[PDB]
């Protein structure tokens, strides 16, 4: 099933849309509806690749709003992983998804080189983990940037930038 809905931050206009069936399959966002729906099919279609069933029904349900919640800080991003499930995600890219979660903290940010040196990783496993991130958000793939910049992200950089300036960096 998916959920779609639009919040307002200030003058800015966010719409969050959460794919889900029983828990949280995939979360998409993006700053008008068709960029979203684009997203949500990217996604669909990268889930589906690794065996994921999906139906992309519109269907009420308060995922967007929980989600919108994390972005502004009012949910910490570890309390939302109870809400995942997993699904069509490796053990490796689980495993870096809730370190992630878990350790880096809204405020600060973590290089992917020191974010692989944390793991007994390479900074190109992160990297490749951080684009198949099928819950952005949540997951805040965000909060990892380069030793000499802001660095890449699957779902924009100005989003990647307005994420940040929400939670103070």
């Amino acid at each position: 099933m998916l959920s779609v809905e639009k919040f307002r931050v200030g003058e800015r206009v966010v719409w969050i849309g959460v794919i889900f069936s029983g828990r949280v399959q995939g979360i998409a966002f993006a700053f008008d509806r068709g960029t979203l729906m684009k997203r949500i099919h990217d996604l669909a279609e990268h889930l589906g690749k690794r065996g994921v069933s999906i139906s992309l029904d519109v269907q009420p349900s308060d995922y967007p709003e929980k989600v919108f919640k994390v972005l502004i800080g009012e949910l910490d991003n570890a309390s939302f992983l109870r809400e995942l499930s997993f699904e069509g995600v490796t053990p490796f890219e689980k495993k870096v998804y809730e370190w992630l979660t878990k350790n880096v903290k809204r405020g600060s940010v973590i290089t992917y080189g020191d974010l692989a040196k944390a793991l007994n990783t390479s900074p190109r496993a992160v990297g490749g983990a951080m684009k198949r991130n099928p819950y952005p958000i949540v997951v805040p793939c965000h909060r990892v940037v380069a030793h000499d910049g802001i660095g890449y992200y699957s779902s924009g950089i100005e989003e990647k930038k307005f994420l940040l300036e929400i939670e103070g960096v």
